[PDB]
């Protein structure tokens, strides 16, 4: 047993997700050094978005670091890779990207990302409310873009949607021409995007300069300013799934979400600038709240850094209710694994050049 908490954290802060992790591993700064006067021993790793090196990396944080709680990634694919090694390994893990959690997985990983189908939800509520009867989807040929499309099919069409075509490209691609050209043909009346990042602006720049006029919906993977930089004029208009960290000052003193998203946003912008609050930034933060209420009840009966420690961690992620933060009010169970409701979203716009709530 130790006296410090030892946690492990993979994140993305080179190669094309780099503008996920790199405000991740930022937000670090403004967590918790200390729960119950436990010193937090964080050790944080890159892996590129690559699932081999967030293998590597949590297997060190498990073995190596004798981790009691590890964290990542940024993107699915490498966040997969954590969830298969925590689950190995008996170690709580707190995915930062929100992966499949499968039977499989479900013992030793929760998710901080709203999960996709509280997203598609208040998008497709939006496109019903604003004449949308036919649309398009153009997302990564992958896991994330296949729970993006399948949540399309299932709660979009019961909803009132017909999926009229459907385009994949990969995370790597610089250019979706041919995809966009066939959307753009389709016309259908709204396309939904699904990717994040950087990427998740190059459908919206490639439809916009290639003659699209319907409604663009985006993944709360986009909820970053970064979207903006990138996509520019082409943003405007767009609908866009995001956490309520975005904006903390447009809720009421009521919401459980808005003092934890104030201090996280407060923290960071004074640092790094106005506008750079993000989505990233607060999984990251997010997870240390988790953390400040489900660390003082495993120290309780367990000491730091032995199997009991971990486990203890495991049920007080269940027994704990409504653990307050910045993206949403938690409550994870047995089976429900992202325990989010409500609270989690919001739905933004673009207006010159800034995200504004849609009332
Ligand atoms: O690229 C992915 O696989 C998805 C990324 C993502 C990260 C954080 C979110 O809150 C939503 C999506
Ligand atoms: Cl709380």
């Amino acid at each position: 047993e130790t006296n410090e908490i030892t946690i492990g954290i993979t994140v993305t802060t080179t190669g094309p997700a780099a503008a996920l992790g790199i405000p991740e591993r930022n937000a670090l700064e403004f967590v918790a050094k200390e729960i119950g006067g436990h010193p937090l021993k964080v050790i944080v790793l890159d892996d590129g978005g690559d699932p081999t090196a967030a293998t590597t990396n949590a297997r060190r944080f498990v073995t190596e670091s004798k981790a009691d709680v590890i964290m990542g990634s940024s993107v699915t694919p490498p966040t997969v890779a954590v969830s298969n090694v925590a689950n190995e390994a008996q170690v709580p893990h707190i995915a930062l990207a929100p992966l499949p959690i499968t039977p499989e997985r479900a013992k030793w990983s929760v998710a901080m990302p709203q999960p996709i189908p509280i997203m598609g939800k208040v998008l497709y509520e939006h496109m019903k409310k604003n004449n949308i009867k036919t649309v398009g989807y153009i997302g990564y040929s992958d896991s994330y873009g296949d729970l993006w499309f399948n949540d399309l099919k299932k709660q979009g069409e019961a909803m009132g949607l017909k999926i009229v075509a459907e385009e994949r490209f990969a995370r790597p691609d610089t250019s979706v021409a041919g995809q966009v050209l066939k959307l753009v043909a389709a016309n259908p009346d709204a396309i939904l995007v699904g990717a994040s990042g950087t990427a998740a602006a190059l459908p919206q720049t490639s439809l916009r300069e290639r003659g699209y006029k319907g409604l663009i919906y985006q993944t709360h993977g986009a909820a970053s300013m970064d979207f903006i930089r990138i996509a520019g004029k082409s943003a405007e208009g767009v609908l866009m799934a995001s956490g309520p960290v975005m904006d903390p000052e447009g809720q009421d003193d009521s919401a459980l979400t808005k003092k934890p998203g104030l201090e996280l946003n407060t923290a960071y912008e004074a640092k790094y600038g106005p506008n750079s609050r993000s989505q990233f930034a607060a999984h990251s933060f997010d997870a240390f709240k988790v953390l400040e209420r489900v660390v003082p009840v495993a120290l309780k009966t367990a000491k730091p850094g032995t199997q009991e420690f971990r486990e203890a961690i495991r049920k007080a992620l269940v027994s704990e209710k409504d653990i307050a933060a910045s993206q949403g009010v938690y409550s994870f169970t047995e089976t429900d694994r992202y325990g989010l409701d409500d609270r989690s979203r919001i739905l933004l716009t673009v207006k010159d050049g800034k995200y504004v709530m849609v009332k």
